[PDB]
């Protein structure tokens, strides 16, 4: 049986992938840059705020200075911690809570591995910080997903090796990530988007634990 | 919310599908017949004890007397009572407890939908009794299983639609007798044999209070 279950935040727990969107949106037509529409958003999701900032340079081949490009990331940043501020409890996504219930019930280690700094203050202001044994610090990992490096943080952060776990995940480049680390991805979103080589579900009302045994179980053979 | 649990007994309850295959087997092959088998076995599951035996007969393309058909659904049931007087909360499967405690802690009704004229034994000799709201009394509904009818008297019984129930079954004719209610129905077996088209758990420790929400709130 799996040891421990990998969260990513935006997307799975809450619906704050849009609100990345919208921000992110907004910070490119304000530098001019137009083509950041809800298809190419599905390669920022997951990516770290300056790497994602650095795919919208790309898109215009916009260049800028290290201060410009520093005050351009505060900026998205500032915006869109104040999208976040009604954030509570009753926007926790569907199965969320029951699943982290059941984690910790049937003592599975539970691990944030969300690129996102904000993601302390939203698991606080949705009253879920008590469920979670580790958080991985995105100040601390090298590189923003697609690489491996949160996810392989978060698992050990509890203890347990990436083989042992799974990664839940709504984006790309999380599940690339969830791949390359060992651990066993489960996604929320399309197949279209988010591939039908593994396992994806409509929504997080799917995410439970006894279909995360199913998974894990039909994996091992 | 759904409002009430329809269980069927035997082989929901606890494991005497098994007692019944035996003494039906063991009937069968004492007037001569032998194709009685396991895979035979899943046409007679929920179904009354004279039909089963009639079941049983046309496999043989038997005919017999209406004071012979008596006398073999009585053997058969000696039988059956011989074999069951040893039942005991022990035997009560894996889950169902804990899920009889937590629908009448949700104030959920619990009524027994079983086509079993022994079932009120069993739930007394398992230590069931208390749980359950009412009991369909299959000699009150002439129709066996496929027909919904026991379930439908079921779920009044305990002033519920059958729209609004769940029912639990191990059987292909409860399962349909429960979708022509207008229930929803669960089933615990091989998907091979209870269809996959419905949602079918291996064993009765998947039958929680949680699961049956999710499945039924997983509506349309
Ligand atoms: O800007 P931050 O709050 O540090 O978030 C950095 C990244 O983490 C999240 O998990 C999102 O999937 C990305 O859209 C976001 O850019
Ligand atoms: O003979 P009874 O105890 O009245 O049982 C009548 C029927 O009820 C049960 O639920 C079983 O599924 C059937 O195998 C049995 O034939
Ligand atoms: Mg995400
Ligand atoms: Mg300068
Ligand atoms: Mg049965
Ligand atoms: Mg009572």
């Amino acid at each position: 049986m799996f040891k421990a279950v990998l969260f990513d935040l935006d997307g799975v727990i809450t619906d704050t992938a849009e609100y990345h969107f919208r921000a992110w949106k907004a910070l490119a037509e304000e530098i001019g840059i137009n083509g950041v529409d809800r298809q190419f958003n599905e390669q920022l999701k997951g990516v770290s705020r300056e790497d994602s900032l650095q795919k919208i340079l790309d898109l215009a081949d916009k260049k800028v200075s290290a201060e410009e490009f520093k005050e351009l990331a505060k900026r998205k940043n500032d915006n869109y911690v104040k999208m976040i501020q009604d954030v509570s409890p009753a926007d926790v996504y569907p199965g969320i809570l029951q699943l982290l219930k059941d984690l910790r019930s049937n003592k599975i280690k539970i691990a944030l591995a969300s690129a996102s700094k904000n993601g302390p203050f939203l698991l606080e202001r949705m009253n879920l910080t008590g469920y979670f044994d580790a958080i991985a610090d995105p100040a601390e990992v090298a590189a923003s997903k697609p690489a491996p490096d949160i996810f392989i943080a978060a698992a050990h952060a509890v203890g347990v090796a990436p083989s042992e776990s799974i990664g839940l995940e709504d984006s790309q480049a999380g599940i690339q990530a969830i791949k390359d680390s060992g651990a066993l991805p489960i996604g929320v979103g399309r197949p279209e988007d988010l591939g039908d080589d593994i396992v994806i579900v409509p929504d997080t009302s799917h995410y439970t634990l006894e279909f995360l045994k199913e998974v894990w179980l039909q994996k091992q053979k």
